[PDB]
C-alpha cells in the first residue's frame, strides 16, 4: 500500500500518519504548501489513520508540540493525535478487500479529500469550512473544531453503551460534511476498494 500525502493548503502543515501503538512508515514529516510525502503501509493495516497538524514548533531532536494534532510532542507519531483533527481512516487487507473513510468523530482542523491511487472505488470527501462555521461550544481556541465528546465527555457523545443517537453537533458535521463520520454510530460512510490498492491524502483540495 502506497499513500501520496499531498498538501495543498495555503498553510504548512505537519502529516501525521499512524496505527495506535505504532508508527507507518517514518510516521509524521512537514508538508509546505504543495509538497507531497508518498509513504508505504504495511498490507494488513487494521485501523491505520492518517492526519494533518497545525503551527507546530520542534526542536533539533524531532519533540516539541501543535495546537491541533500534537501526538504526545513528536515529529514521528508512534501513537494518534489529540482532537480537534479530521481523521483519513484505512484498514488494509481484510478478507481480500481495502476499508477506507474520513471520521470527524475527534473533530475537525484541515479539509482533506481521501481518495484512491488505483481503479475500482470511489474517494470520500470533507472539504468545507468547518472551522469557520464551527458552534461556540465547539470552537477550539487553538483553531479547529472539537467534536462534542472531547468538549462535553457526555456518555451520550462518546457513545460508550454502544447505544446512542444523532446529536445537534453530529449533524452539524454531517450537514457540511455528509460523506464523513459524525458520530460512532452514524449510518457507515466507509468505502471498499479492492486489496491492496494504493490511495491519496489531499490536504484542502479545493484550493
Amino acid at each position: 500500500a502506497t499513500f501520496e500525502i499531498v498538501n495543498r493548503c495555503s498553510y504548512t502543515v505537519w502529516a501525521a500518519a499512524s496505527k495506535g501503538d505504532a508508527a507507518l512508515d517514518a510516521g509524521g514529516r512537514q508538508l509546505n504548501s504543495g509538497e507531497s510525502w508518498t509513504i508505504n503501509v504495511e498490507p494488513g493495516t487494521n485501523g491505520g489513520k492518517i492526519w494533518a497538524r497545525t503551527d507546530c514548533y520542534f526542536d533539533d531532536s524531532g519533540s516539541g508540540i501543535c495546537k491541533t494534532g500534537d501526538c504526545g510532542g513528536l515529529l514521528r507519531c508512534k501513537r494518534f493525535g489529540r482532537p480537534p483533527t479530521t481523521l483519513a481512516e484505512f484498514s488494509l487487507n481484510q478478507y481480500g478487500k481495502d476499508y477506507i473513510d474520513i471520521s470527524n468523530i475527534k473533530g475537525f482542523n484541515v479539509p482533506m479529500n481521501f481518495s484512491p491511487t488505483t481503479r475500482g472505488c470511489r474517494g470520500v470527501r470533507c472539504a468545507a469550512d468547518i472551522v469557520g462555521q464551527c458552534p461556540a461550544k465547539l470552537k477550539a481556541p487553538g483553531g479547529g473544531c472539537n467534536d462534542a465528546c472531547t468538549v462535553f465527555q457526555t456518555s451520550e457523545y462518546c457513545c460508550t453503551t454502544g447505544k446512542c443517537g444523532p446529536t445537534e453537533y453530529s449533524r452539524f458535521f454531517k450537514r457540511l460534511c455528509p460523506d464523513a463520520f459524525s458520530y460512532v454510530l452514524d449510518k457507515p460512510t466507509t468505502v471498499t476498494c479492492p486489496g491492496s490498492s494504493n490511495y491519496r491524502v489531499t490536504f484542502c483540495p479545493t484550493a
